[PDB]
């Protein structure tokens, strides 16, 4: 029954709330952050981001909710880890999830997102993130756009969910952010599907999987962190679109 720790990851069970706010370790330099959102006819809604540290910078991967949500990610960061952070990195158009991107801003965080991202938050009358990330014909982000991004690999495995979702695997780790494109293996549901494409889904959902083939621990928008399984069960539900 003896475990073999790792240095710099909190080992046992007990996940951190501070504030509205609830953070777990994935690993010894990566944060899972998760907020919730009472949505009318719908109940509590998860929203998680990751929090990685690379050097002497954090990165951030999504934002929470709302501006007072998101200040206390960075009240945390602040606290806990004491390192300026460099970037943020948001992987879709969410239009409930403005406030965030305004605490960002306010805060002198540069904000990166797909390019098509940036096209539908202003068609939506919301702010865009400061900088677009385009991608290759092979799905993995153009350098040229995704400056000194350290560890984030960042790929656009197609349509799905929403016509702009990308994903994000860290280097260097067995864990890979599906977005709002990956649903736990317990979901009943693929979610609200007012935005998603349907014909390219499934295909979408396997191209993540086939672009980090590494990755055992998926971690997505909406579902708490599961197995290759949440890949799987998510592609095989959109095949029924």
């Amino acid at each position: 029954n003896a475990i073999r720790p790792t240095i710099g990851q909190q080992m046992e069970t007990g996940d951190q709330r501070f504030g509205d706010l609830v953070f777990r370790q994935l690993a010894p330099n990566v944060w899972q952050h998760t907020s919730y959102l009472d949505m009318p006819g719908f109940g509590a809604v998860a929203s998680n981001g990751l929090i990685v540290r690379d050097g002497g910078r954090v990165l951030v991967v999504d934002t929470a909710w709302t501006d007072d949500q998101t200040a206390q990610i960075l009240n945390w960061i602040k606290q806990e880890i004491n390192l300026p952070v460099a970037l943020a990195v948001v992987t879709h158009f969410h239009q409930d999830k403005m406030g965030g991107m305004d605490a960002l801003h306010a805060a002198g965080i540069a904000t990166y997102a797909n390019a098509l991202s940036n096209q539908l938050a202003p068609q939506e009358g919301m702010v865009a993130a400061q900088h677009s990330l385009t991608f290759a014909a092979n799905g993995w982000v153009e350098p040229a756009t995704a400056p000194n991004f350290g560890p984030l690999k960042v790929f656009y495995p197609g349509p799905g969910h929403t016509s702009d979702n990308i994903t994000v695997g860290i280097d260097g780790t067995d864990i890979a952010f599906g977005g709002c494109l990956i649903k736990d293996s317990k979901a009943k549901s693929l979610g609200n599907l007012g935005d998603a494409d349907t014909e390219h889904y499934a295909a979408s959902a396997r191209a993540f999987g086939a672009a980090f083939p590494k990755a055992s621990m998926i971690v997505m928008s909406h579902s708490a962190p599961d197995s290759r399984a949440a890949i799987t069960h998510t592609a095989r539900m959109a095949d029924k679109l």
